[PDB]
């Protein structure tokens, strides 16, 4: 009865300055878990906030009443109107919605239509929400099922993960707007590595990776020979920006990093690349503000902006994305045989139950005529050697016409 | 296992061939015991008419019992099987039991000229009772049938076989006129064609019956028609009496061959010099060589059969809502049927759960006045832990069968 309902916004629909304030650090998704199971009709909840997404899984008792709460509460945590959400709001449940987390974490929905992407995003959110009650049954079993997927469509379309196609894209933008430019990366953690990989790939020798620690910074440096990195601590960031033409920015900070007034001033990029600086973020929330665009000799370019690049063997059309289709219609129908055998358990500990009421009555109503231990155990007898039977058939099409078939005959 | 209708009918075959498939009342079990003795055959019943010879059974093998029962016609009638399977109507299941309906209504659109075979279908029923093969599924067929027969009667109310033919025979004969009238034989037929002469004007009718009782009572309870009784004997002289002679004796073999009536003095000029038999027996009363007689003709059944099919057609009233009533208790048929295949779990559930627990009451008795007591739980719990189960295998007909059909797969699965 009970429906697995999706409630997002994607960058299919809204804009990365309206999808950054739902967005939920890791750190707080158990928070957010409980909020969700708060609502009078969601018994569980997940949150898988990522760049191209923020998408809410719930149980829902009812649908309607479900998505009037959680819209609520998305109105209210992010300070959205829900007028304007219920305008760029995904929705769809049960089936559609198992579907469509596969196709996430295959890489069949976000931005590329050949991708890998949100597999590492999906299995973070199962580690994460381990503890977490609101976490349940059914919302991580889909997800962990989403895990499956994600790896087996891995391997047969071969789809490079999201992480990978971000970065790639960044690199490839910045090569398109740019007509030697200084290059320099902010935020030495997954994604900035990445960022890195792919400049050395495109033929970059010097890049300047300003970060949080240096440690991170250490380990890339000792790991890529080839190229020579310079590490900056993050106070000296503004220098950095300012003896660089282009300044990826990829890191977890919540709030921006460089405003209209931290650009303004820095020196203008060289001449030789056209005198602009192109600040390719990519990062959600961002670290840069939009203002900054309102500086004449400067660029900037958001995980939306990635969109005009999209062109990395477009022969994958069908190929990856067909291949994987097929796996994903299998394993879809596979949960939902899943789920429905979840149903089995209430039905187990009912059955011993209604058994139970009625060896009772009858015991008691023969023993008002160490001879009781005899009927209680006649009792026992009769009531196991009747149980015995059902407690393994609870094939899984036929465990589930005999977990039907017992609730029919009996409640 | 299937219902399978194997049939030779007025659609295809004349009396000559028919006859020799008649079987009698009192051989109906005979011939169902002969039937169900077959190797597919597990239940049978014979449907004879004057129009028809049809036999319903339940067969293990579509294409063996059909063989099988082919052969028996065959075998029982004289008429090779190349000859039979030439005129051998054949249905299944649904189709069979939409058939037998039809027929049992007065509605089938092969033999339009029949009316009701309700009555003979209550009297399979009747006989069937003390028959073993008579079984569930075929005296079941048959039961709706007569179900349906009664509906689609208070509906229509086309005519019985019995009364159509009658009528028709009347009709007949006096088409054939432009008459001194005799009718021999006593029973259903002739007290109705006795009946339509009297409801047609006829003051006057001789009556040859091998009993005289019938006719005593008929003479009785027709008070206003002179009737005048004449032993069987005697019949001849009466043929050479009357202008239009009835013949509907029971008998199994002709009471009139040519030798007999071509030896009789012509009918009166006054209706033409011919005298008509009008035959409605089957197997026929009247020899065919008798139409060899150059100021005689005769007619049977088969001749009836136009005369009948319009006077049904003329009184024809709620055809679609009788289509109606056939086709849904069709369906409410199979409902009932499909139900049947729920019946092997339920005893073996029973015994499984008698087996248990006289078990488990033993083990209790070897430990321990209060016996009926102890007994008394057992079969208690067993009981209530079985009911549901029990009232979830027997249904009407609806939904619901589906899923008690699944009941029983899951009850066969767990146990
Ligand atoms: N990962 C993806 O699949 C994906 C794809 C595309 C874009 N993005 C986005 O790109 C950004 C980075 O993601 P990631 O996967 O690279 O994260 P990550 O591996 O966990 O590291 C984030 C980096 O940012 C730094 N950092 C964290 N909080 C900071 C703060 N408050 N101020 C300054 N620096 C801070 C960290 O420095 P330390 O090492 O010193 O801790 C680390 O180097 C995020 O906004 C993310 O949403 C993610
Ligand atoms: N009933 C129908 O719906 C139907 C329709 C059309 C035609 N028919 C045919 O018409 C014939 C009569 O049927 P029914 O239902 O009217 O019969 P019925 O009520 O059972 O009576 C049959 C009559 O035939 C006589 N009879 C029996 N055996 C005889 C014999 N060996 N020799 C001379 N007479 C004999 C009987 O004499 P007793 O009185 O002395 O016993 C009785 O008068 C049958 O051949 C039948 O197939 C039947």
């Amino acid at each position: 009865r009970s429906s697995i309902v999706v409630i997002g916004l994607s960058i299919h629909t809204a804009p990365v300055e309206m999808r950054e304030k739902l967005a939920i650090p890791e750190a707080e998704w158990p928070r957010a878990i409980a909020e969700l199971c708060g609502l009078n009709h969601i018994e569980e909840a997940a949150v898988l906030s990522t760049c191209n997404r923020m998408e809410i899984y719930v149980l829902a008792l009812s649908q309607h009443r479900g998505v009037k709460e959680v819209t609520e509460w998305m109105s209210k945590t992010s300070g959205i109107p829900v007028s304007e959400i219920c305008q760029h709001r995904f929705l769809l449940y049960n089936k559609d919605a198992t579907q469509h987390i596969f196709e996430v974490s295959a890489g069949l929905d976000s931005l590329v239509l050949g991708e890998g992407q949100i597999l590492a995003q999906v299995k973070q959110v199962v580690k994460v929400g381990q503890g977490v009650n609101g976490f349940g049954r059914n919302i991580s079993g889909l997800f962990k099922h989403a895990i499956t997927v994600g790896k087996r469509v891995r391997t047969e379309t071969n789809i490079a993960s999201g992480a990978v196609s971000v970065s790639s894209a960044a690199v490839e933008l910045a090569l398109m707007k740019l007509p030697s430019a200084r290059m320099c990366v902010i935020g030495a953690g997954k994604m900035g590595k990445l960022v890195i990989k792919h400049l050395m790939a495109k033929g970059c020798t010097k890049v300047v990776v300003v970060n949080r620690s240096e440690e991170r910074v250490s380990a890339i440096r000792e790991e890529m020979p080839g190229i020579e990195i310079i590490y900056r601590p993050l106070d000296e960031m503004l220098a950095c920006a300012s003896e660089a033409d282009v300044v990826f920015t990829s890191t977890a900070s919540e709030t921006p990093l460089f405003l209209k007034e931290h650009v303004e001033n820095l020196p203008q990029a060289s001449p030789e690349v056209g005198g602009l600086r192109h600040f390719v973020d990519i990062s959600v929330p961002r670290n840069v503000g939009s203002c900054v665009g309102e500086v004449e000799t400067a660029r900037v370019y958001n995980v939306d902006d990635l969109k005009e690049v999209v062109a990395a063997n477009k022969e994958d059309r069908m190929r990856k994305a067909m291949e994987a289709q097929t796996i994903i219609t299998e394993e879809s129908t596979q949960f939902e045989a899943w789920r429905d055998s979840l149903e089995t358990v209430p039905t187990i500990k009912k059955l011993r139950a209604y058994a139970e009421r009625i060896r009772v009555a009858e015991l008691e109503k023969c023993m008002s005529k160490k001879t009781t231990r005899a009927v209680d155990d006649l009792s026992r007898g009769i009531v196991n050697r009747f149980l015995h039977g059902p407690m393994q058939h609870l094939t899984l099409s036929e465990t589930l016409e005999n977990m039907h078939a017992l609730n029919r005959m009996y409640g």
